[PDB]
């Protein structure tokens, strides 16, 4: 009866956008797997923070399904996500089974690369808007967090807490999100 | 001419309170050393995120002085900081040379353990107030970020961005803090 979350961690990911959702989701009682795109080895994030993943993506792939798949941002991280065929397969499968897909900052651009969720309203970092909108396959929003159908997107490192709590509310409900939020000492 | 920051990372530290200041300080051009209290080996944070430190504290100790020493929170992390004689020596030396000391959430309780900065106004997580105030050696503030003399404190994971930007403003000035803040997409 435990919800499961997959966070895909590639070289160049924004470490804040990785750690905040993992931490908050685990506070909400969600079982989170931090999966390394390239294997089990430690991952050097964009600001040189080095994180050890829980598992390789190859192994985590075999322990699904997940109630949410989480794509952090970081320009080089998102580019690595966008080029990986394993990500394509994971995302296409999640879309087909109507599971939640969550991406933040530059992360949503991996959705375009993999032809995921065309027609949805999405947001990105302002600096990633042009890339996301190439072809007009999505409708753009400037909301700090945007959720359309099963696609949940957010704008940047500074929206990471709101992004993570939206995932919690989607998986575990508004009351759990509220309970997890209070000890964090967020402003609003 | 490069400012230097030491972040002391112990088992049980709050990983969000560790990664956010490191990332933001590096965006501000500060040279940050993430130093592991127990050695160079990977550190399991409070929500099971595993971070690889840049160096052992023993080695980082020899490459000072630092313009700021940063104590993350997390209840067990702060307890490990409070029990370490190496932390005592590092903090006492930083106080004597009038360098900045920054602690967040439960981190400030290590200051009391090590008799650092008595008489200053400080804040903590609400749940750590009673511990910090044992003996009446500090004056308590409920401000989200508090700075009195060379002691900079903050309240919780949700204040981590404001805490980190206050460090930047203290070391590099208000204009650099403002430049680093804009791409983060913070609300206020």
């Amino acid at each position: 009866a435990s919800k499961r979350a997959l966070v895909i961690l590639a070289k160049g990911a924004e470490e804040m956008e990785t750690v905040i959702p993992v931490d908050v989701m685990r506070r909400a009682g969600i079982k989170v797997t931090v999966a390394g795109l390239a294997g089990k080895d430690p991952v050097q994030c964009s600001r040189d923070v080095v994180i050890c993943p829980d598992a390789s993506l190859e192994d985590a792939k075999k322990e699904g399904p997940y109630d949410v798949v989480v794509l952090p941002g970081g320009n080089l991280g998102a580019q690595n996500l966008s080029e990986s065929a394993a990500v394509k397969e994971i995302l296409k499968e999640q879309e087909n089974r109507k599971g939640l897909i969550a991406a933040i900052c530059a992360g949503p651009t991996a959705l375009l690369a993999h032809e995921i969720g065309f027609g949805s309203k999405v947001t990105t970092h302002p600096l990633a808007k042009d890339k996301m909108m190439n072809g007009g396959h999505y409708t753009y929003s400037e909301n700090r967090v945007e959720k359309d159908g099963l696609i949940l997107t957010s704008r940047g490192p500074g929206t990471s807490f709101e992004f993570a709590l939206a995932i919690v509310e989607a998986l575990n409900g508004k009351e759990v999100a509220a309970q997890v939020k209070a000890p964090l000492v967020l402003k609003d």
